[PDB]
C-alpha cells in the first residue's frame, strides 16, 4: 500500500498549459464557458488520459455493506434492504442503473460486507457480514481496512486497463450516513449536532439518538485525525473503504473520479488525508440535501455542479454528471477556432 | 395574439397527482430524488406530452439580431460578430451546436434582425438591420414587436407538431445584456446598478457608461412595468422578442421550455408578465455569471440545475440541461417499485 500511494502520479502541467491555451481560441469569449473550461483543463492533467480531456468507457462502482451500528436505532430502513436492492442493482431497475443507463455506463455492484448469503451476479469481496458496531467498539481492524482499500484499489485500475477512463463512486448500506457523519465530525472538528443528517428518512424525533451514537462512537474509538486510515477503520464502514479505495485507484492510475453524495464526501476526506496528491483527480457532481453536505465540501474546497437535492446514494447524482464531463470534452474538441472566423477580440 | 394568450392550458392537475403516487412507489426512500422526482411531475402536467414525463425530439430555438445601442460603446465585441457567429451556427462549430449535438437536439438559428445581408440556412423573419438605439428612444414599435411574437410563436407551435417536445431558448447578438439589464431593472424594480453586469468581458472601467446607458433608456422611453409587451418594444431588442415569442409559442402548444441564461431570464420576466399562464411551462437550465442572474431569478422563482459560471449564451445552458429532462423521464419510466421487491417502509 505504501508503494500504490507513492505512485500515485502529479498532474501534467504540459498538457493542460497547452490545453488552457486551446481553449482561449475557441469561438467564444475567452472564459465565456465558466466551469466547463476549468474542467476540461483538469482533465488534460490527468495521465491515464493521454494529454487531452477524453471519455472512453464509463463504470459506476457501487460498493454495498451492512453496519452493526443499525442495531442502535439510527435507521428506519429494514436491514434486509441492503440484501435485496444489491440484487436489484445486478437488474438494471435502481436508481443509479436507470441513469447510468442513460448515460452510457457499466454498473459494478460490489459486496464488501453484506450480512447476507452472497448474491449471484455481484462482485465478491466481503470482509465480513456487516461490520462492527461503532458505538461500542471499532468497526473492524487495520489490517482489513488496508487489505480492502488494496484490493478495491486493483479492481478499479484494472478495469482502466479495459477501457474505462470515467470513475463513478457510490454505496448502498443501511444506516451508513451514521458512520458518514462520524468520519466527517473527526476530519473537519465540526460538533456531531452540525453534521448528522435525516439519511433515509429517519424521524425528527430520533435525530437525536443518532446525535448520541456518533458522539459515542468517537468517544470509545478516539480516532485520530491525522490518519485517514485510522478514522476509517474505528468509526467508517466496509461501504466507506471501499469507495475510498476506488479514489485511491483512480489516482493511482491517474484517472478520473466522479463523487456522488454525503457518503462519498466522507470517503473523499478519508482519502485526501491519506494521499493528498489524490485532490487533483476527484470531481464533485451534485450537492447532497444531507446535512452535513456544505461543511464537508467545504473541506474538500468543492463546488458541486448540479443542485438537485437529492439523497439516494448509489451513485446515482456520479452517473447524473458524467454528461457534463462529456460535454467538456466535446466542447474542446469540436469547436471552431477564432482565427478561422478572422474574429478579434481585445 | 388575444387568442394566443387566452388559449394558454393550464397544468393537468389530474396526470399530475397519478404521476406523484407512481414515483413515491419507486424503489428508492420516498422523495430521495428530490428536484428530479418535482421536475418528473411538472412535466407530466404538461398538456402536450400526453399526461406523462416523456421527451420526444429536441430543437433549440437561437434567435440573433443586432442592436443600436452598441453605438453607445457597451459592447466590446465587434458588431459583425453577429452575422459572423450566425453563420458558424450553420456549420456547426459554435457552442450551443457542439452542446446540442451532444444532447441529440437540433438547432434552429432564426434571424430576427441582423444588421447585415441575408444568411443563407438562416431562418429569415428578420423585422429590420437591428433594432433602435433604446439610448435615445424605443427599439421598435409595439406593432412590429406583437407581429414578431405572433410570427415566432406560430413557428414554434408549429415544430410541434413535426415531434418536437422539448425547447431550449438561446440568442445571439453583440450588447444584447444592457438592454436585458435595462427589462430586468424595469421588471424587478432593482436600480441599474445592481442588475448591469460584463457582459461579453467588458472592461471593469467601462462598467459605469453602461449603467448610465441603461438609466437613460429607461428615463427617455418610460416603459410600463405592467406591460410587457410595451417594455419589449421600447428597451429591448428583437432577439430578446423573439425568445419571450418560443415561450408564449411553446405554453400555447403546452410543451416545456429550458431557459438558458441572462438574456433568457429578462425574456421569461416579460413573457409572465404578457401571461401568467406561460410560467408553469417554463424550466430553468444553469444560473447565469452575469451580475443580475440573482435578482432575475428570484423573481422568476427559480433556482438553476446546474452551476456552471456560464455566460456564453446561444442556448448553451438549455442545451446542457437536455440530459437532466431525458434522467427525469428514465425515472420515472424505468425504475423498479418498492411492493414488487417486498420493501416497505414507513
Ligand atoms: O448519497 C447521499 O447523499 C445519501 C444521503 C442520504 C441517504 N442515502 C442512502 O440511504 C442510506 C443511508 O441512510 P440511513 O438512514 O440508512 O443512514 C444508504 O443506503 C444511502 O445509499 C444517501
Ligand atoms: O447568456 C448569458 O448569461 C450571457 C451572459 C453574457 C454575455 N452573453 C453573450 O454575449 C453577448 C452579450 O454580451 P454584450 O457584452 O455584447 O452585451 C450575446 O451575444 C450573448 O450571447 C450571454
Ligand atoms: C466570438 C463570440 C463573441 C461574443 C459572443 O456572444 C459569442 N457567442 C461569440
Ligand atoms: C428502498 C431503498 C431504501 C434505502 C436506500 O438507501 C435505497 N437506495 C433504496
Amino acid at each position: 500500500l505504501h508503494a500504490l500511494l507513492r505512485d500515485i502520479p502529479a498532474p501534467d502541467a504540459e498538457a493542460m498549459a497547452r490545453t488552457q491555451q486551446h481553449i482561449d481560441g475557441l469561438l467564444k469569449p475567452p472564459g465565456s464557458l465558466g466551469r466547463l473550461e476549468t474542467l476540461a483543463v483538469q482533465l488534460a492533467g490527468m495521465p491515464g488520459l493521454n494529454g487531452t480531456p477524453q471519455v472512453g468507457e464509463k463504470a459506476v462502482l457501487v460498493m454495498c455493506a451492512d453496519h452493526g451500528v443499525w442495531d442502535e436505532g439510527v435507521a428506519v430502513s429494514p436491514k434486509i434492504v441492503t440484501a435485496i436492492q444489491a440484487a436489484n442493482m445486478t437488474r438494471g431497475t435502481t436508481g443509479v442503473c436507470v441513469l447510468a443507463a442513460q448515460a452510457g455506463a457499466k454498473v459494478h455492484v460490489i459486496d464488501v460486507g453484506i450480512d447476507a448469503e452472497p448474491i449471484p451476479g455481484v462482485v465478491n469481496m466481503r470482509v465480513a457480514r456487516g461490520c462492527g458496531n461503532i458505538a461500542v467498539g471499532p468497526a473492524m481492524s487495520r489490517l482489513q481496512a488496508e487489505a480492502l482499500l488494496l484490493e478495491v484499489s486493483r479492481y478499479t485500475c484494472d478495469l482502466a486497463q479495459r477501457g474505462v477512463t470515467l470513475f463513478g463512486v457510490g454505496e448502498l448500506g443501511m444506516a451508513n450516513t451514521t458512520p458518514a457523519a462520524a468520519m466527517v465530525s473527526v476530519f473537519t472538528g465540526s460538533d456531531a449536532k452540525e453534521v448528522v443528517g435525516i439519511g433515509a428518512n429517519l424521524p425528527p424525533s430520533r435525530i437525536d439518538n443518532k446525535v448520541d451514537v456518533v458522539r459515542r462512537a468517537i468517544a470509545i474509538n478516539q480516532p485520530n485525525p491525522r490518519d485517514g486510515i485510522d478514522v476509517l477503520s474505528k468509526v467508517g464502514g466496509f461501504d466507506l473503504v471501499g469507495m475510498t479505495g476506488v479514489m485511491l485507484g483512480a489516482a493511482r492510475c491517474g484517472l478520473p473520479v466522479l463523487l456522488d453524495g454525503f457518503l462519498s464526501y466522507s470517503a473523499a476526506l478519508a482519502a485526501c488525508q491519506i494521499a493528498p496528491a489524490v485532490r487533483p483527480y476527484l470531481i464533485p457532481s451534485h450537492f447532497s440535501a444531507e446535512k452535513g453536505a456544505r461543511i464537508a465540501l467545504a473541506h474538500l474546497s468543492m463546488e458541486p455542479y448540479l443542485h438537485m437535492a437529492m439523497r439516494l446514494g448509489e451513485g446515482s447524482g456520479a452517473a447524473l454528471a458524467m454528461p457534463i464531463v462529456e460535454a467538456a470534452c466535446a466542447m474542446f474538441h469540436n469547436m471552431g477556432e477564432l482565427a478561422a472566423s478572422n474574429i478579434v477580440l481585445p
